[PDB]
């Protein structure tokens, strides 16, 4: 009846982790909104007040300011749908989308369909997807690969997706773009007590694990 | 036992995963809903009214400027909407804000400061706050009360905030209560003597 106390303190902690990362989500999200979006909207107000001043005397230019308000409302709307999506992907869907990305990059898509996992949640599933997006985006974008092999495997407690490629690695200890592509991926695996692994030994072999 | 009894534990850790994924899902779904709807609709509006004003410039300028007063205000309103959402993204703070709400409604604020709890998280704390907002908003707004008493109590596993008032019951609150039910806390209301609200949270 002491080891069970150990379980009450440790559980307190395994709930705490959950809340203080849901907060990662929160703050980062209000950051995007606040910044990108709100700045766009301020811009819209100012350019439309300006065009409103121009109407009578410089109309040719009021219409230009207004072409600009038009486009900033556009871009703001795209930013919104971008968020929304960063909140709404499908696994078997990402498979098709990257299938197209590489097919298009003139890269060979080796996928040997296996056992589609059962022990996976949908926060987990969506994270997995994302890491798919950035791993393939990075392969296409950099590797120099001519082949990419994607293994989705139910394995034990967790799904594992390895994304391998033959190309050469362009990465130096800076490359790890502080809070960007691969760092986003890997911190994002570390939080859900999964993990990201990379073996540059033979081209570049990526590896994602998630309960 | 340990092996068979053990595996159930799993049946429960994981049963529990399945459960709290519904807070993520339909927290982010309320959020994408608000964005999508309110905001995106506003932005479409902006595009259309500015394309229109752009057509008017030359022939009907007096009215291009009117459409444009409109684009101006819709950018405003859109920005405020973004605000609501960033803000949603403090307990002792809510205390001051409602202190003002009721003080202003000509309602008496009985608060007898107690033991500020320790066993509380901040998802919990912020939920508590919110329910404060809607309970007091509802009291001011409806009760007919002339007094409101707020008890914040560390109690056992969980903080408990009762918001009582003398007024009559005329029966927001579903948001409050489902939102307590999810964090295995609870909402209780006793209309027996005016209206007495009660929130509990681990
Ligand atoms: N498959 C690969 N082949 C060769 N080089 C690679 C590679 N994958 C990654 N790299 C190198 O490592 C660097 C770090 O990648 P990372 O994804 O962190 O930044 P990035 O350049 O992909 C933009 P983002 O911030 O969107 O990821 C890359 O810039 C690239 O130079
Ligand atoms: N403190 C209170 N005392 C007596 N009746 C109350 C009350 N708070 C709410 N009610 C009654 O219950 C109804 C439901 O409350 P609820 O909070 O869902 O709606 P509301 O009328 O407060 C506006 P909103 O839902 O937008 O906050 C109210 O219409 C009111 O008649
Ligand atoms: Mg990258
Ligand atoms: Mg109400």
């Amino acid at each position: 009846k002491e080891r069970e106390r150990l379980e009450e303190k440790l559980e307190d902690a395994n709930e705490r982790i959950a809340e203080l990362v849901k907060l990662e989500e929160r703050q980062r999200i209000a950051r995007d909104l606040e910044d990108t979006l709100g700045q766009k909207l301020s811009l819209i107000g100012l350019k439309s007040d300006l065009a409103r001043k121009l109407i009578y005397k410089d109309p040719e230019q009021a219409a230009r300011e207004l072409k600009s308000v038009q486009q900033t409302a556009r871009t703001s709307l795209n930013e919104v749908r971008k968020i929304v999506s960063s909140m709404k992907i499908r696994l078997k869907d990402e498979l098709i989308n990257i299938k197209q990305i590489l097919e298009a990059a003139d890269i060979m898509f080796i996928y040997e369909e296996e056992k589609w996992p059962e022990n996976i949640s949908l926060l987990n599933e969506n994270i997995l997807s994302m890491c798919l997006k950035e791993a393939v985006t990075n392969v296409v974008k950099h590797s120099q690969a001519k082949t990419c092999r994607v293994d989705i495997q139910q394995l034990w407690k967790e799904v594992v997706i390895t994304v391998s490629d033959d190309g050469t690695f362009k990465g130096e200890e800076n490359s790890f773009s502080k809070g960007h592509g691969l760092l986003g991926m890997r911190e994002r695996l570390e939080f859900a007590n999964g993990s990201l692994h990379i073996d540059t030994e033979n081209g570049t072999k990526l590896t994602m694990a998630i309960p």
